[PDB]
């Protein structure tokens, strides 16, 4: 009653996801339907840990979908997001697009940095980064992070449970089911890199993420091949921190979002 209901935008893992309109002052957003018996882990009275965690993050402005609110009905809980519009999701903007240019490839992963250690500085790890979980606002060339329903706190110590994606899981957990969580985060953006650069992710099988050999099926420069390369480090112990990401030359002279949808968009 306090939102007009439109059209289903998707539905998955993740549960259900309708457009609508917030009745009160036609503010655009998303509404979230998550069935209670398909929910794994819970937080604090007892919600959703992807509610904890969106409000952990959705203070201020940043690269994160805002919860503007959130609901709980006998057999599920609702959640009202923000919902930009224009938009396009990353993986949909790629499959139409191809792989992309560095420049702009440099912009949208820059912005996705900025969101993922916004996330970590508010105590949250999202542990499904990838393209389907990152929305394009396509006037202001703006990105922003979604589906928080895999995710966790962060925490210092080792992770023993992932039900994220898989081929943009590290080594370490296809193998030893162990990983920590920034390191295991640095691989995931290794494969969003490579994802955005070359079209396509890099690995398929669980050997191939093993293997950890990156072959290159576009043309991609030296160094923007080597920060892919670094991310994908075997050893967790040898992955970049996002500092050292964000120092790498590829990583330099960076567009603002509005030069980038102005140029790309
Ligand atoms: O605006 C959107 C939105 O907020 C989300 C969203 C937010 C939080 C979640 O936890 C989640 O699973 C999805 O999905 C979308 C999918 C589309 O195709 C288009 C959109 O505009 C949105």
């Amino acid at each position: 009653s306090q939102y007009q209901v439109g059209p289903l935008l998707g539905s998955g893992g993740f549960g259900s996801v309708y457009s609508g309109i917030r009745v009160s002052d036609n503010l655009p957003v998303a509404i979230k339907h998550v069935e209670k018996d398909r929910i794994s882990d819970w937080g604090e009275t007892r919600v959703p840990m992807e509610v904890v965690l969106l409000k952990k993050v959705s203070s201020g402005f940043s690269g994160v979908i805002r919860l503007l609110d959130w609901f709980e009905r006998p057999d599920s809980f609702v959640l009202i997001l923000e919902r930009p519009e224009p938009v396009q999701d990353l993986f949909d903007f790629i499959t139409e697009r191809g792989a992309l240019q560095e420049e702009l490839a440099r912009s949208f992963f820059w912005q996705v940095l900025e969101a993922v250690r916004h996330c970590h500085n508010c105590g949250v790890l999202h542990r499904d980064i990838k393209d389907e979980n990152i929305l394009i606002d396509l006037n202001r060339g703006e990105l922003k992070l979604i589906d928080f329903g895999s995710g966790a706190l962060l925490k210092d110590t080792v992770y023993t449970d992932f039900d994220g994606t898989r081929v943009y899981s590290p080594p370490e957990w296809i193998r030893y089911h162990r990983y920590h969580g920034r390191s295991a985060a640095v691989w995931s953006l290794g494969i969003l890199l490579y994802d955005m650069v070359c079209g396509d992710i890099p690995f398929e099988h669980d050997e191939e993420i093993i293997r950890g050999q990156v072959f290159f099926r576009q043309r991609v420069s030296s160094e923007c091949q080597h920060l892919i390369r670094w991310c994908l480090a075997l050893r967790p112990s040898d992955r970049p921190t996002f500092e050292e990401i964000q120092n790498h030359p590829w990583m330099q002279d960076v567009l603002l979002p509005q030069e980038t949808a102005e140029i790309h968009l």
